[PDB]
């Protein structure tokens, strides 16, 4: 790709956001435009920061963070700033949490699908991105738009180990030759989260051995109740212990695509407070967050 040489003297420092998978994010404003500068942290995250700089100059996609260019002395990078924050903070952050729909939950996954295919879709070698996670996920226009971010983990098609227990395919901690079908896995789980609100594997205990050992053991997120039938087989179809009987994240995108007919009003903004912070009852099935009354009132509609 082509990235600017950017000078310490053109970009304008205004606070630190926080920090991500490695380095300190903070928020920048350089030639007349809102960027995030990724700054080094820690002489280990060198490793890192070489292969985010190498895979982001590749990539050009609306549903992927937009590298603007990379600074020498110090060594940062300079990407577009991303107002909403994570949706990490949007599904579980600090209070007041934002409210939303099943049209919001939908969409967020077709984003974060259609991101993860461009990836995958990528010449030679398709590009895996080994660790995705709502933390890894950021919003922007009122949190109407997801865009993939921290490539650090992403490489070219292995090392294991890669991501957070919670959404890492069985294969990954394994020790099994893994593939691009690994962030099918992640997605099924990020799917799960969002229509329910609740972060997988809350329940059981840490550290992160204990999950693996139970995902290992076929342990999947409990599964939802009037959960629609369409979208419960392709969640758990991401779910599915051999990698090959996984969806390709291209086939998620026309799948999720056709499903979005049944979730208008995507394009709102979240603006609503939710003070419906309430856990209810375990019992082999949970309850979603989310309303799909709607979806099945205009699924009749086109569906006797
Ligand atoms: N990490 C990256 O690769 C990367 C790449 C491109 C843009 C950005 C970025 C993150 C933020 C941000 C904005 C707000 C507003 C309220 N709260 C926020 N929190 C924010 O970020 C935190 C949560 C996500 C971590 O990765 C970083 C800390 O704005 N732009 N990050």
């Amino acid at each position: 790709g082509s990235l600017h040489m950017i000078d310490y003297k053109e970009i304008e420092v205004e606070e630190v956001v926080g920090r991500g998978a490695f380095g300190v994010v903070c928020k920048a404003k350089w030639r007349a435009k809102d960027v995030a500068i990724k700054q080094i942290e820690s002489e280990s995250e060198r490793k890192a920061f070489i292969v985010e700089l190498r895979q982001l100059s590749r990539v050009n996609h609306p549903n992927i963070v937009k590298l603007y260019g990379a600074c020498l002395n110090p060594v940062c990078l300079v990407m577009e700033y991303a107002e909403g924050g994570s949706l990490y903070n949007v599904l579980h952050g600090a209070e007041p949490l934002p409210y939303y729909t099943a049209a919001h939950a939908m969409s967020w996954c077709l984003q974060c699908s259609q991101g993860v295919a461009y990836l995958h879709s990528m010449q030679p070698k398709a590009l895996i991105h080994r660790d995705l996670k709502p933390p890894n996920l950021l919003l922007v226009a009122g949190g109407t738009v997801l865009k993939i971010c921290d490539f650090g983990t992403a490489c070219d098609i292995m090392t294991n180990n890669k991501g957070s227990a919670a959404w890492m395919a069985p294969e990954v901690f394994e020790g099994s030759n893994y593939s691009e079908k690994c962030d099918v896995f992640s997605w099924g789980i990020i799917l799960w989260e969002v229509i329910t609100r609740r972060k997988p594997f809350d329940e059981i205990g840490g550290p992160a051995f204990r999950i693996m050992w139970a995902v290992h053991n076929g342990t999947r997120p409990p599964l939802i109740k009037n959960l629609p039938k369409p979208i419960e087989s392709l969640m758990t179809r991401c779910w599915s212990k051999d990698p090959s009987q996984r969806p390709s994240m291209e086939e998620i995108v026309k799948i999720m695509t056709h499903l979005m007919r049944y979730f208008p009003g995507a394009d709102e903004p979240l603006q609503y407070p939710c003070q419906h912070s309430l856990p209810p009852g375990e019992d082999g099935r949970v309850e979603p967050y989310v309303d799909f009354a709607e979806f099945y009132r205009l699924w009749s509609v086109d569906h006797g």
